[PDB]
RNA sequence: GGUCGACAUCUUCGGAUGGACC
RNA sequence: GGUCGACAUCUUCGGAUGGACC
């Protein structure tokens, strides 16, 4: 719905040069760039949908996105185990996040 | 009138902070 | 009370903009 994830990153590519490349699409998302790939998830599945239309290459029927003049695939269908693990790695940080602020609370 | 390539508004990355907004 | 890893403050090198401040 709201997720898709860019592969084959080539090596030493740094954060920015990954989402700049998407914020082409005109989209609001958030990004985590790990090993060569990065998952995206747009604010809402609408938007998603209509990222993956612009993204889709209709000469081989593909998805893709261009980075640092290399072509990268994205794939739409991310795996049950993988997904499940991924929103559970979001709950953490989210949680982190709010964690923090209130553990600065208990110095006082 | 004086000051300003050393002034402001917004803003990418990076760094340092804690609470921020409604 | 609600929303914030998608909230903000400060800051080095930059970008855009025009006036900014006394
Ligand atoms: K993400």
């Amino acid at each position: 719905n709201c997720l898709i994830k860019i592969i084959n990153i080539p090596q030493g590519t740094l954060k920015a040069e990954v989402v700049l490349a998407v914020r082409h699409l005109g989209y609001e998302f958030y990004c985590d760039y790990i090993d060569g790939q990065a998952m995206i998830r747009f604010q809402n599945s609408d938007e998603q949908r209509l990222a993956i239309q612009k993204l889709l290459n209709h000469n081989n029927n593909k998805l893709q996105i261009e980075i640092r003049g290399q072509i990268c695939d994205v794939i739409s269908t991310i795996p049950e185990d993988e997904e499940k693990n991924y929103w559970n790695y979001i709950k953490f940080k989210k949680n982190e996040f709010r964690k923090f602020f209130f553990m600065k609370k208990q110095q006082k």
